[PDB]
C-alpha cells in the first residue's frame, strides 16, 4: 500500500531523500529526473558519499534503469517539467527538489505529466507550508501542491511550539551557526546578488540573512510577527545548530523548561524533537534523523523571563526524513 | 620617556604583545622570561607566524641576547617569578601573560624582583579590571597590580557602553562565535574538567561557557547583573565575532543606532571602536587593531525595543594593542 | 578459547584497539590501565568519537568496572608499569600503546605484573617487528616482547612485497600524505625538538621525516637499504595515502602490475591488501579495515622500469585491526 | 616607456595580475573586460581578498571607470573577444586569462580588436610556451600569440634546469601537493568529466592528473619524454609544493646539490628560484613572488644517483608576477 514517488532533481536533497526512502521503507521510489546526470554517474553519486559514508546496499545500472536493492527505477532527462511522463512510470507523488520551481504555478507543471500531488522541498512564496509534528494535522486531500518549508524552520518550529504552549513566548530573536552548502564557493569568486556569499567558504564565517524564523509564524499563526533572526556560515561539513533568545510571558526556571522539553520529547514529539544532557559536540549528530535536539547543558538564562536555548540539527538527514514522513502521512490521509 | 617593559611568558599573547610594542613604538621591551624556550627557538618563533605573516624587521641572537631592530633584550629562564631579576634588567612594568598567575597574591611575586607595576593580560578574580576607552580614566598610580580583562570583554564593552549611554540597555544576552585557541586539541583527546573542550577542533563547533559578559558589569557598574552569554568555538584560525541581543529602555530605530555608533566611532572612541557598512567577512579583519568593529548590515531589529547587534574583533592583535595602550596610559599617568 | 588481553593506555590507539576487539570478537579485553582518565570519563571517551561515530553497543560504569556489551572490565590507575597486577585481573597478553615504553627493557616491566607476552603498538628499537601478511609466519612462542611496527609500514609492506616478488624492486623512494595526529598543535606553539611540528596544523602542510620505509627493510630482509622517504602532514581528520616511486628489475607494463596486484588481493592477502578501479577519494576509506588499498587509476608509469604507485590506508582502524589479528595469530600459535 | 596592457577576464588570475602590475609598476593596465562583473562589484572584488589581504592603495569608480591609485581604467562587457575595442582604449598587449581561449585560433580574435600581441596565462596546445629564467631568451618580436605555461610548470622548470645542467637528469617522476582552486566544489556535487573533482574539497585529498611535468619537456627540449607525474589536492587556501624524484647521470651528494642550487639562486636565477635552510612550512610562503623555493632540509637521497627534492611555490602570486615579468621583457625586446 506504499505510495509511488518520483523525484525531480538528483542534487543533495534528491539523493538524500532517495537514501532516506530506501532506508526507512515508508515509500517506494520509481522514477528520477535529471537532465545533466547520466545513469552511470548517478550510480557513482548514489554509491559514495563524503559526509554519510558508503550506501548500505547494492546499486547498479541494468537495461538503462537504476536498480537499488533489486528495485528498478526509471530515469528521465527532461528539462521541461511539463514534458516528464510521471504517469507512465507510475509515480503518484512528485518531490520537486531542484530549487528553481517553488511557486505554485511553476510547480504545477508536474501535474500535467500525470502526477497527483507535488511536494516542494524548499520554502514557497504561495504554497501552504507544513512541518511534521507542528501543523501536519492541517493537511487535507484537497491539497495538490504543498511545501515542507526548510531545515532551519523544521529545527526551530517544534521547540518554539513547546515553549509557546507552556510559557507564552512574547518575542524572540534566533541565530543559527550553519555548515557550508553547495551554493558557496571554495575560493573568492563571483556571486551576483549576495556579495558576501561569494567569498571563500574555507577561510571565513560569512554572515547571512534567512527567513526561517519568519516562516515559523506561518507554521504557527499565534507567533506571527514575533520572531526573526540571521545566520552565520562556518567551515563545517554538515551538522548545524540553532540559538534562540526569547522573552517569556510566564515565569520559568531553567529546570522547568528542561522538564517540559523532556516530557514533550518523550511522548508527543517522539522521533522529531530530541533531548540530551551529555557533553555533546556537532559531530555527535551526524546522520541523526531528529528535526532538533535540545541541548540542556549549553543554554543559559538571565532571569525567569529571559532565556537562551540551544538545539542541534543535521540539516541533511533530518530534512530528508521529514520529507519522507510527510509523504507517508499524505498517503495515509488518502 | 618611554617606559621599560618586561614580558613574562613567550606564548601567543606574549609574542603578540612584543610585536605590537615594536610596531607601534609606544613602549620599549627590555626583558623576556620563559623557562621552556631557548634563545634560538625564540628567534624562530618570533620571526615566523602562520596567522600574521613574517615579522617586518630584523631579529637575531647575539651574545645571548635577543636583538630586535637593533635593540638587545635580556632573556631569563626562571620558573619561580619571585626569582626573576626584573630590576637588574631595568624593567619597570611587567606583563604577566602565562595565564597561571592571575590572583593578586600570585601576580605580586614579580614586585619582589624589582618591578614597579604588574599588568595581568587575562581576567583576574581580585585585581581591578580596566578596558581602554571605557573606564581607563579610573586608574591611579596607587595601583600596582591591575588587569586588562579579556578579548571578548574588550570587544563587548565599548559597544555596550555606547548603547547604554544612548538608549538604556535593560537586559541582554551575548553569543560569540570564536576561533580556535591553543587550549583546544587537533584530535579527540583527554581534557580534565571541560569534556567538550577535548574533542577535535577541526571537526566540531564545541559550545563553551564564558564570563566576558558578566565581566562587562564589573567594567560598567550600571550594567551589573544585566548581561551574560556563552560561546561557540568554530574551526577558524583567529578572527572572531560578537552577537548581542538586548532590550532597550527608550525607542530606537536601527538608523538611530547606526548614527550614534558611527558618531562614537568617529570622535571619542577613535581607534577603539570601528564602523563599516561594507559586505565584509571574517578574513577582512585579520591584523586589525580595533577592539570591535560594528557591522551595520549584519544586524537586525524585531521592533523599536528588541535588537540584535554584530561586532567583529581580531582576538589576537586587538587585545595586544590594547595592552600596549594601557601601559602607555599608565606611564603617562606617572 | 579466546585469549585474555589487557590494554595499557586509553589514548587513540588503545581506544581504537578496544573498539576493534569488541567489533570483531577475536579476543577479549579484561583490563585497562590509565592513570589520568577516570571511569566516567572513560565511558564518555569510548561512547563518542568524532571520526568513527557513536559506538554500536552499550557502555556504562557499574561497581567501579567498565561494562561494554555486558562484559565487565577491570580498571587500573598505576603510573609504574611494574606495579600493575595484570595476572590478578586475568590478562595473558598486554598491549603497550602509551608510546613511551618501546624498548625491550622498558616494555618488559609488564611481565613482572603477571603478563605472559607484550605487544608494542609502535616501532621498537630492539624488539622484533611483525607485519600481518608479510612476515607474521616468522613468529614463535619463544617471543614475549614483539612489535607491530607502524601504520605507514603496514600500508607499504604488502604492496612492496608483491612488487618485489613479481618484478624485483631495485630501489624506491616513498612519500606519504598523512592526516593530522595528536602530537600536532591547533595554533603556533612550542615544540621541543621538531620545530616544524609546532606550527599550526589547520593552516599548513608541515613536511616531516619518517622511518617506515626503512623499517620495511627490517620486515623484508631482501629490501634492506633500498627504501626510504618522507611525509607531508595535511589538515585532514584521519584517512592517509602512500606514494611509492621505484625502479623495477624486470620489464612491467602497468596492466601486468594491476593484474598481479589484483590476484594478490584476491587469494593470499585477502582482507589485508585491497584493490579498486573506481574514482575514489580519501573519505571513501573511512573506517576501512584494510592495511592498504591499491588505487589503479591514480598511478602512472614513465616507462617499463620506472613507475609510481598509490595506496590508501585508514591509519586508525587498519592498524588497530592488524594488532588484534596479530594477537589472535599469536594465541593460535600457543 | 611602459607598455599598455589590457586584461580579458577578472577572475582570480586577472585580478592577481592587475594587483601585481600595480604593485611592481613594470606595466600599466588601461583596460579590463568582463561580461558578468559590473563596475561596483569590480571595486569590491579588487579591494578585498581573503588570501592576500586588503589592497594597499585606493580603488574607486568614477565616471564609469575603475580608478586604481589615480589611474582610470576602461571597462568592457563584451562576450565576443573579436568585438572588444582594445585599440580604442590604447591597449597594446592583451592578457587572456578566462581559460577558455587557449588555442592560437581562438586567442587570435583579440588581434582583430586592435591588440598587437596576446599572452595566454595558461597552457596552450599550439602556442609557443615560455618560462621566465629558463627559455625566455628564445622569444622574438615575430611572435604575437604566446603562452606562459602554468604555475606548476613554472615551479618545476628552473630547478629541473639547474639539476640537468649540473648532473644530467636521466628520468624523473613528480608529485605536487596542491591547494584548492576555483574549479573544485564545497560539497559533493556534479562534475562532468572528472568525477573525482566533484567531491567535497574540504573533506578529501582528491588525487588528480596534470601535464606540467610533460610541458617541462616542451620548455626544455633535452628533457622531452623524461618527466611526468600527478597531483594531490589538499584542503589548503593557496600555498602549494612540488616533490621531484629523479635519477642522476653523474654522482651527486646532497651537499653538492645544495651548493649548486644556492649558487644558481644567488646570481643567475635571482628572484625566480629561492633557497632556504630554515624549518619553514607552507604558510611561510604566502604572497611570496618566487617561482620556486628549494627546501634544503626537507629532501632526502637514497644514494648518489637517486634523490628526492622539495620546492615550494605560491601558485597565485608567483605566476602573476611571472606574467608581468614576461610582458616587461617582451616590451623591452620591441
Amino acid at each position: 500500500g506504499k505510495v509511488k514517488v518520483g523525484v525531480n532533481g538528483f542534487g543533495r536533497i534528491g539523493r538524500l531523500v532517495t537514501r532516506a526512502a530506501f532506508n526507512s521503507g515508508k515509500v517506494d521510489i520509481v522514477a528520477i529526473n535529471d537532465p545533466f546526470i547520466d545513469l552511470n554517474y548517478m550510480v557513482y553519486m548514489f554509491q559514495y558519499d563524503s559526509t554519510h559514508g558508503k550506501f548500505h546496499g547494492t546499486v547498479k545500472a541494468e537495461n538503462g534503469k537504476l536498480v537499488i536493492n533489486g528495485n528498478p527505477i526509471t530515469i528521465f532527462q527532461e528539462r521541461d517539467p511539463s514534458k516528464i511522463k510521471w504517469g507512465d512510470a507510475g509515480a503518484e507523488y512528485v518531490v520537486e527538489s531542484t530549487g528553481v520551481f517553488t511557486t505554485m504555478e511553476k510547480a504545477g507543471a508536474h501535474l500535467q505529466g500525470g502526477a497527483k500531488r507535488v511536494i516542494i522541498s524548499a520554502p514557497s512564496a504561495d504554497a501552504p507550508m507544513f512541518v511534521m509534528g507542528v501543523n501536519h494535522e492541517k493537511y487535507d486531500n484537497s491539497l495538490k501542491i504543498i511545501s515542507n518549508a526548510s531545515c532551519t524552520t523544521n529545527c526551530l518550529a517544534p521547540l518554539a511550539k513547546v515553549i509557546h504552549d507552556n510559557f507564552g513566548i512574547v518575542e524572540g530573536l534566533m541565530t543559527t551557526v550553519h555548515a557550508i552548502t553547495a551554493t558557496q564557493k571554495t575560493v573568492d569568486g563571483p556571486s551576483g546578488k549576495l556579495w558576501r556569499d561569494g567569498r571563500g567558504a574555507l577561510q571565513n564565517i560569512i554572515p547571512a540573512s534567512t527567513g526561517a524564523a519568519k516562516a515559523v509564524g506561518k507554521v504557527i499563526p499565534e507567533l506571527n510577527g514575533k520572531l526573526t533572526g540571521m545566520a552565520f556560515r562556518v567551515p563545517t561539513a554538515n551538522v548545524s545548530v540553532v540559538d534562540l533568545t526569547c522573552r517569556l510571558e510566564k515565569p520559568a526556571k531553567y529546570d522547568d523548561i528542561k522538564k517540559v522539553v523532556k516530557q514533550a520529547s518523550e511522548g508527543p514529539l517522539k522521533g522529531i524533537l530530541g533531548y540530551t544532557e551529555h557533553q555533546v559536540v556537532s559531530s555527535d549528530f551526524n546522520s541523526d534523523t531528529h528535526s532538533s535536539t535540545f541541548d540542556a547543558g549549553a543554554g543559559i538564562a538571565l532571569n525567569d523571563h529571559f532565556v537562551k536555548l540551544i538545539s542541534w540539527y543535521d540539516n541533511e538527514f533530518g530534512y530528508s526524513n521529514r520529507v519522507v514522513d510527510l509523504m507517508a502521512h499524505m498517503a495515509s490521509k488518502e
